[PDB]
RNA sequence: GCCGGGGUAGUCUAGGGGCUAGGCAGCGGACUGCAGAUCCGCCUUACGUGGGUUCAAAUCCCACCCCCGGC
């Protein structure tokens, strides 16, 4: 209410303290200083219970509209939940969407006609500190994991430059796979590698674990995937990591290559690959393994089935399906 | 070296004199299942360093240190 308190500047912000923590700051209107007195817009109170929730002596001075500029914009969440209730309660619209880099990547089924998913990333183009948005249109179908996709707002362009933990990544999200969701694993690994280790990264992407364990001798970083090599060899020069990573274009199980750390990134196919990783790492040396599973047992049942070895630490990474998890394990490989 | 835009909670991004940020990650639950997923709870005041204007600084000033692009 314009009914705003009038004091003088001097205890203007101990008594700012005051009008909001008794609730009766109206925060909907600026404050402002004409000269020596301060104009606190105050919510609405017979001054005679503001003349004791403080000491000094003031005026309640009613004066105009100062306006005062909306601060924040909604949350994307807030307002699809709002706008699209019906569709959410029919689970046929995500809250969830990921960021790689400057796009932005939403999940909109089939049955939304194709003009309310516009709509929809147009909405999100606008709600959300970004350059363009898409929408899955695929699961991450197999050989080079790739995921069909489907431009709705914003530039068209599937490139862009993601930075996580320290380092910044030129990813494609249309011709390689990558997942903003893997920094907190990437940190974990970062903080295991040592700098006398040898890192084998046996599917490599665009780079993002090899980057991430910069701090060790030599890294391999291996990739079948023609279109991934190109983004990782940039990886690597916009890293200054050359004289360090060295990139291979093959099948991995052509690769004639020996490291004390590999990763496995290849949660569904890794199952496939331990006979090449063990024959790759040194003995002594550990394996990083990721699979989808409800349970661990069954990953270390197949390493045991294949050699002396020890378990680091084994942990839940993430959500794969309903009740499925991917899962990592931590290979200590001794003898074989 | 000089101009610019910056350093935001673990991480990454918006904001830009008095409002306490949005995501991921993390933690706890849920979903009995072709999903690198979804879904519900909880993380309720963080802005490089030193000093300076102001009743009030993450914001404005100056300086310095590092990023990022320019000549
Ligand atoms: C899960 S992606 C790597 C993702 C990356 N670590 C990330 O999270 O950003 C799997 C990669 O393994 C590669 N790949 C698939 N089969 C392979 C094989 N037999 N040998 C080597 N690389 C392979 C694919 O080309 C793909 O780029
Ligand atoms: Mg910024
Ligand atoms: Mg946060
Ligand atoms: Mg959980
Ligand atoms: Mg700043
Ligand atoms: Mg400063
Ligand atoms: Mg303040």
């Amino acid at each position: 209410m314009p009914l705003c308190l009038k004091i003088n500047k001097k205890h203007g912000e101990q008594t700012r303290r005051i009008l909001i923590e008794n609730n009766l700051l109206n925060k909907d209107y600026k404050i402002t200083s004409e000269g020596n007195y301060l104009y606190l817009p105050i919510k609405d109170v017979d001054e005679d219970i503001l003349k004791s929730i403080l000491n000094i002596e003031f005026e309640l001075v009613d004066k105009e509209l100062e306006e005062k500029k909306i601060i924040k914009k909604p949350s994307f969440r807030e307002i699809i939940s709002k706008k699209y209730r019906k569709e959410i309660d029919e689970g046929l619209i995500s809250l969830s969407y990921d960021v790689v880099g400057d796009l932005v990547i939403l999940q909109i089924s089939d049955e939304v006609d194709e003009k309310i998913r516009k709509e929809i990333g147009e909405l999100a183009y606008k709600l959300i500190p970004c350059k363009g948005v898409f929408r899955r249109k695929s699961e991450v179908k197999g050989e080079f994991r790739v995921r069909e996709l489907e431009h709705l707002a914003g530039e068209n362009r599937t490139l862009t430059i993601h930075k996580e933990n320290g380092y910044r990544l030129w990813v494609d999200i249309a011709k390689v796979y990558f997942s903003p969701r893997l920094g907190g694993e990437r940190a974990r690994i970062m903080k295991k590698v040592s700098l006398n280790d040898v890192v084998v990264d046996m599917f490599a992407g665009v780079g993002p674990f090899s980057i991430a364990c910069k701090n060790a001798k030599k890294i391999y970083a291996i990739d079948i995937n023609p279109h991934a090599i190109e983004l990782l060899k940039k990886n690597i020069k916009l890293n200054k990591l050359e004289h360090k990573i060295i990139p291979i274009l093959s099948d991995v199980r052509e690769v004639d290559v020996k490291g004390n750390r590999v990763i496995m990134n290849l949660p569904k196919f890794a199952h496939k690959f331990i006979d090449k990783a063990l024959d790759i790492v040194e003995e002594g040396g550990v394996i990083h393994y990721y699979t989808i599973g409800k349970d661990f047992d069954k990953a270390i049942k197949l390493f045991e089935k294949k050699c002396d070895c020890e378990v680091l630490e084994k942990r839940i990474v993430k959500s794969y399906a309903p009740r499925e998890y991917i899962l990592a394990l931590d290979f200590k490989i001794n003898k074989k």
